[PDB]
């Protein structure tokens, strides 16, 4: 696997504008939400040591703090349905965050493409 | 368990306004102080390796030290009870520590609520 | 053990004014001084993996490190006598830091006290 | 292996521009751009846990990080064709990100240099 | 060993000018270099898991780079002929970054003095 698998997906030019950190069945985790210019909204965890994603717990918490800091838009990556339990999806996202980048533009960001073909 | 489980509780659109950091039995903690709009104050401890909230330490740390910094407003989510030394909670909180989200508002903040489901 | 432990001692509304890092016996080590309105002096140290307070080491590193930054008045929780190597009790302090905390006032702070 | 090793490359009076994390195969990884000016562009990437050049991730993160931050003209040490995985080198580099240092003028940079005989 | 024994070497009042960071073999170092007013200046670096002062690695680096970002003059530990693979040497110091001080004047530096 690979933030820049051709899958679902990307958002581009976000800000993150609002920033949760929590605990679920021994792991801690974050989420993170950001609007685009138009004002659409993507939300995005990621937890430790659960999932694929899990390895990239600690450099992703770190750079999502980071940009919530400084407010520049950026490209969220994530992976749709990975968090099943019906409580956490509801009050949050089945959506994995899977990677970050700074952006240039609100369509053109650093780093892979990751779109379904 | 999780964070946002229907049980006690949450203090919504507080203010991080003290800050501690001790060890007991070998295992470093830290404690928060935050004010709510009307003055009343919360109080919640994370300690590396406890019963069940311990595996958060680090991150709950990290974010609440952040938190005091911008003087942001913030949601604290907290579960009684936890702390069971009467020394320690005499001086500070049977509360553990169990989460955190920033606020949109004094009471709008982003996340799971942390609260018991009511009887109708 | 215990930071609030009732023993020797605090020192409440101490702005942190020095620091200093180094090693001993394969650990990393700070130290920190800082005085009171008073003009009373109070130094202590933090050893990582030492024997009773080094499980506290990267927090209190952490903490004191954002204390000396901010230049706010705080709370030394410590244990006198810990240190014993000679050279370095003489050079600098006995003193382990075992806790630090936010002050309202040059002599209330929050946490608990340590005093006997 | 030294970062200071007389191989390609390094460049130097970089402002970094672009920061980019992501994963892939179990790994965090950090990637950056930067600007010569000159005018011209060096990719490098640092992955957890890579096999010759991984011991330096943390290291290399906080610095990259830290120098993104401040926009100071800094030196890149790379070491080119280290990343293999295709579209990972199509879409970023091939370039491990091996060392970093602060710069005194566009070319003259505190440091070893890292360049071929 | 301790930063504080009686050996070369420490320079005071020190301002850390340039940083480098590197791997030499699958270790990864740092490097700073530092003049003190009169101009004279001091190399020194902390390599991770090196046989003696490879413990304090980590929190050397984050205390230079946080001495690097405040420009305040500080004291710098070394101890000299520590790395000696010959192009390193050449292109960096044999220093090893031994231990790192606040100062109060361009002489007085909070801990020990490493004077041999
Ligand atoms: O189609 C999806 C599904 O995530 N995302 C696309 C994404 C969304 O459709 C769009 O951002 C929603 O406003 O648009 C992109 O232009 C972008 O924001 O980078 C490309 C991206 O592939
Ligand atoms: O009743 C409790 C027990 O913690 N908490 C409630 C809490 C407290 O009653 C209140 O914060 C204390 O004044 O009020 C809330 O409006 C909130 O702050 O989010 C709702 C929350 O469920
Ligand atoms: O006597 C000692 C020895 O540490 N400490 C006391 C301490 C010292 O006597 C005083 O701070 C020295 O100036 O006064 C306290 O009011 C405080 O600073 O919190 C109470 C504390 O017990
Ligand atoms: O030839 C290469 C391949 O990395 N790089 C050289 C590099 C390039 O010629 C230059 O950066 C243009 O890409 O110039 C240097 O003056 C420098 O930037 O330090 C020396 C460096 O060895
Ligand atoms: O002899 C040495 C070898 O490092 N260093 C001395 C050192 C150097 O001679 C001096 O710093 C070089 O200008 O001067 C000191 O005043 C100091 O800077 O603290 C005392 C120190 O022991």
């Amino acid at each position: 696997e690979w933030t820049g698998d051709a899958r679902d997906g990307m958002f581009s030019g976000v800000v993150i504008t609002q920033f949760h950190t929590g605990q679920i069945d021994n792991k801690p985790y974050f989420c993170i939400e950001g609007k685009q210019s138009a004002g659409s909204s993507i939300s995005a965890c990621s937890m430790k040591n659960s999932s694929v994603w899990g390895a990239s717990f600690s450099t992703l918490y770190n750079q999502a703090l980071y940009f919530y800091t400084t407010g520049q838009p950026v490209r969220i990556y994530y992976e749709p349905g990975v968090w099943t339990y019906p409580p956490f999806v509801k009050a949050l996202t089945s959506n994995a965050l899977v990677g970050l980048s700074t952006c240039t533009t609100s369509t053109e960001c650093f780093g892979p493409d990751r779109k379904k073909n």
